[PDB]
């Protein structure tokens, strides 16, 4: 047991931050991590999609080793460093902007949402920001209002800013259509926010707390025409969606729309604090100078990191391998969907950024459950915390990959055993 | 030239937004040596703003980080936990001027330090408001920009602000606001903007930071909690600029008889790599449910390495003695600097080695500057007006290569006589 | 013409007063109404629903005038005046309020809107508001933000008070169940705010400006234990609906549930202002002494005729004149939806409280044009300007409310022709 | 005991909320008298709060209100327009102290009024913030509440207030707060709250009112006007409590060379019936489109003819000269009473008749105020301590009552001595 560690914990720590696992992690490198005990874990969680190239990737860690031979710290807005602008030009050469694109780095997700709702209302001279129900965009005060889902974060904590709108994102198997969607974002033009108060619509391409649902292109379409009959700016979210989880290196290089900003961090680091955003040029400028920065913001030893990300994904071709480890795990759900009865009721999937929805949480603590005693992390997510998300490194070996397959078959099993 | 490509390359690639102070690149950092890419040599009085004060490079911090990259690098402490972030959490417990058993728990950033101590204060107190003092600083957030008590550059881009935030006037006696004007400021706001009980918090810097370096008067203080606990407010000391060591005890709050009830961290708590927290009274910590304080990058891994050993390096090598013994050398050369001019040098502010000297004139202040940048010395400025030189030197500095930069001081000042 | 008239109302007042006729008044009594030149209107907007009882009832202006022997205006709360109390004590006679009724008397209705809100935040220590798409409660900010129409109320107006959502009003006909209706308040609570901090959720049991929207009485009982669970207070706003307008004196003299607050105005007072709340006692009792009141509040001249609307209504059985005529009216708008095509699209009714809707506004304009040209003076609303409203004086004498139904067949006659 | 049988209905019946000073009953009142329902007879000195500058029941505004009622109460103006409103604001225009063209409308309570100069100034600079001052009074709206510079009693209750709102300094030099002092602090709000291109107005009493009677210094109002245009803010002069002949002059604005862009109105101007309005500068008027502005009771009929006849009345019978004659007796009395009293009277504050009196305790002006309702003199108290007496008689009481008044009021302070 952890128990001693756990009796500490509880001691010494706040309760608000929710604690999953009851042991401690020791090691992890690539998809398996190791507890004190030694006992070993598949990684389906990746420390929540933050290590698409795995723990410790090698190439990583090597960029990270030379960087603390150089600095660690400068503060970018005091003394600059070359890596940063290298950095800011891969992004803008690779990132889906239409006509030149500019790029800034900060340190956390919740900051590069921020900094775009920042940039967005200067560059519009608007305030109004308009996002979904079970969005999720971050723990900020502002952050917490864009997110879409009030339980647990946001209950504790009173009077969110002014401005800020949820309308309906279209998840058609939920019998919320495309037509719904927009139907719901014009309803809050008609009632809450004259179009011309909009800064911005923000969306992630694929909701990831809310539970792995993927836009319809048809609703990008209408809504881009939307934000640009109304001067509006449209931001992708893809803090969680970026850097190749959903087999290409953004969720928006899927759909011909663009972009006018987009968010990025998590996976972007390999494993080490950093975010960003992306965007039009001409937007990007809007701030004055001063306007944006962070003392932590574009840290050295994550930009080193970033740098051997971008590297690996291209070399180790992680966008395909992400469609391949995908496929291979939506059919094995659906053939838990075939082996069992009245358990599964959607599979969804972009890339491998895949989840199976259970009919009940209970069913899914069932599965995630059994999959822990077994040497399986998972994680769930949704409203209703029925969602199964997979979020497994994609480096993982293809054998510890089907190991992980197998024990998940046999969590599923058990329901109607 | 090869920097003016870099330059034009930074314009091309990167927001105006980001404002830049250096003009050359930092290739490699020690201790409190920074070198440009072309070799030239810089003394840092900077710290990367008050981040590097067990200096560059520190060796056991990144002994410690090294050691953690063998380990792992990020699982997401919600997910999965780790000793090493309950360890530092007793550590700082142990330390922090709190009344009763504390308890803490990291973030990422200086500003979501100060965000969850209002989340947490908001939450214990069932209230929404907060006070701040002008030219407080607390972060770049739509809520830490409200509550940042300057508008240009840093929130003058970004339209309208959170409900609830209110300014009041910091005490700083040699400008003529006394301790009986700053608390009659705040008690106007109870009367003209906001009940106290609607009041969650009064946060303040106990030595004001970008704000130019003023010193809080223990009687402030007093007053101040004897409002707080007449009418059920919670202290909040921002220690994100003030803390490990800064001012010659560990917490500038160390300095009081006055106890807060929560405390921010930041910048030189990880020496240099991204981490925060938020240290307080144990019930009040507590006030948040599960689920309701978290984050991504929380307490990396790296970050909780580099901190313990950030920790050990101020207690092993007396960083708070040898605070005192710098800062004390750093006045009497700002003193005889300010007898040698005639009309340059109104006020020498000092806790520790939280230092500034205030000029007549921003054009006073960056003469000296540019002079120190042009002859191997890094200085920072500070204050509503520009005119203030602050100093932040690695705790760490040689005493030689110290004195070597209090030479160019004065030599800068010189070329203003 | 008025056109001399009109070009010094359009040299001395604002554009922003919309103004309906291009003739003014110079008379009027009962449900007549004469321009400069002696021509008739028969009067089908009763002043927007504030003269139920006719211009110039003759009880009205008999209290008037002997109201106008004693005094005009004290200022309650300096000099109280007796009629008050009584008006209070009719009103928590005759009100559908669950156990003893409180009433206060302000002046508009957005004012008695407006307290209830001061009211609800005060007794359950909460900020949020819960409104419905279409709803009409008022121009102040807040009011404004209640308000679920943007154009033309406050798209030039500006940011919003924040902790103001809007849930969808059930109408079946257009395809919003109550189902859904009650769906969209609960997302509010997942994705906007939770149950625990709303202090109220507000509706018009008919919502007027919105198009005569009747709400089911199944709505109401599932809204009612919604706000049982969550403690939230639940607010009528009959402004427009109240004082016989649909056939018993409030609307929610309908329903078996009952809100906990009633809003009042408009033909409260039989064409003098004033306004009233009235609620639970405890409720009421919630703000402290001085925190309600206001300098016109509960004007003497406007209760004294009040206390008059009061005896006509009972006296002159207006609740069952009020469903004599409507069923009449809607008679008539069946007729005429037989005679035409592709014309009327819906005809909603409760009482005296009747509207036509017709497929475009288009439409609307030909048939208020039209009417106007021939004497009858009828007003349009609806989220599309394609509903015609019924506002006549429940007075009306027969034999000219058949002359009016008579003209508006004329006016839809005219459509196909 | 009959009116301690009323009191016992008011409490029953009305909530606490409203605080109500006398506990006596008004039976009539007429000019400067006023008598109970035992007959008792009071002399008037709060005329209403300020809206009897023209007395109780004057003649001629009786004479015109029993005209319009054989006419008609109510058409709502948007609806039917009436040529009285617009000859209205004709001579409004022509009276008040605006640059260029001027044009007025009307609504029917003070706090519309200032509602409405807001949403004008927002609407014309496309601006949200507005600056008022410490201890104004504009309202009991949420909006008005927030500009409202005393939390207690007024806004205490209510929560959290709409965002954008911020508290300067008032000059009041007797109590040390000097004309620069306050200018300070509206720059302080630039440089911390809310930066200048995002203010919409800044919005004073150029008489304090219930904040005490302080008079804005010509040299504050120039240098404010000063500030306005340099940053393209609206400067708008709260008349609701000055205007209508109290200070001496029309408007108190008539007082300064500096002209305000908006001029609020209420009160008096309607001589005892609700209305009240906004006069400005034209393309400032006209910012927003029609539909933005209205309101039911808005202009009402009744209180237009009231107000004609107060605009005649105030010129015929010369009230500007009587309120500079009556004030200058009561404040050679207030001076007599200062000399013959030891340690009570502080400060004596005049504009014509817009004069009070402080007192060095709330307690001692309860003193006075009580055995002034003893001995059948009615006055009212103000100020943050409740340690003011105001004085606001009608301009047309009799001489020799007012004599009458002022001999019971030295009879008050006498029981001090
Ligand atoms: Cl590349
Ligand atoms: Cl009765």
């Amino acid at each position: 047991q952890h128990s001693a560690l756990n009796a500490r914990k509880q001691q010494a720590t706040p309760r608000g931050v929710g604690v999953m696992c009851q042991w401690y992690a020791e090691k992890a490198e690539n998809a398996t991590i190791w507890d004190k005990e030694g006992n070993q874990f598949i990684d389906f969680a990746g420390g929540i999609a933050v290590l698409n190239t795995g723990h410790r990737h090698p190439k990583v860690i090597a960029a990270v080793t030379e960087q603390l031979t150089k600095f660690t710290h400068t503060a970018y807005q005091v003394t600059p460093y070359e890596s940063y602008v290298a950095l800011a030009e891969r992004i803008n050469e690779r990132a889906p902007i239409a006509g030149p694109a500019k790029a800034a780095f900060f340190t956390t997700g919740a900051e590069a949402v921020e900094n775009a709702v920042k940039i967005a209302r200067c560059y519009t001279g608007r305030h109004g920001i308009i996002t979904f129900g079970n969005g999720f965009h971050g723990r900020s005060f502002m952050t917490m209002a864009m997110t879409g889902k009030t339980a647990p974060y946001k209950r504790d904590f009173g009077v969110m800013p002014a401005g800020v709108f949820h309308a309906r994102y279209p998840v058609p198997a939920k019998g919320i259509s495309v037509d719904a969607a927009i139907e719901s974002v014009e309803d809050i033009f008609s009632e809450d926010i004259a179009p011309h108060d909009v800064a911005a619509i923000v969306l992630e391409p694929v909701q990831g707390e809310g539970g792995f649902n993927v836009v319809p292109a048809e609703f990008l379409k209408r809504l881009r025409a939307i934000c640009d009959k109304h001067g509006i700016l449209l931001v992708a979210d893809e803090v969680q969606s970026g850097f190749a989880r959903t087999g290409k290196l953004f969720a928006m290089n899927h759909y011909e729309t663009k972009a006018d900003l987009i968010t990025m961090a998590k996976s972007l680091g390999g494993g080490f604090p950093i975010s960003g955003v992306v965007g039009r040029a001409e937007v990007m400028d809007a701030p004055n100078p001063g306007g944006l920065g962070g003392t932590y913001a574009g840290s050295p030893i994550a930009v080193a990191a970033a740098h051997a990300v971008i590297d690996a994904i291209e070399e180790e071709n992680l966008c395909d391998r992400a469609n391949e480890l995908g496929a291979e795990l939506v059919a094995t759900l659906k053939d838990i969907q075939q082996a069992t009865g009245d358990v599964v009721t959607d599979i969804r999937a972009l890339g491998s950024m895949v989840a199976v929805e259970l009919e009940t949480a209970e069913q899914a603590k069932v599965v995630q459950n059994y999959a822990m005693e077994n040497g399986l992390l998972l994680l769930t997510c949704g409203k209703y915390g029925n969602v199964i998300r997979f979020l497994y490194p994609l480096t993982i070996p293809a054998e510890q990959f089907r190991q992980g397959l197998d024990i998940l078959k046999q969590g599923f099993a058990t329901l109607k055993a």
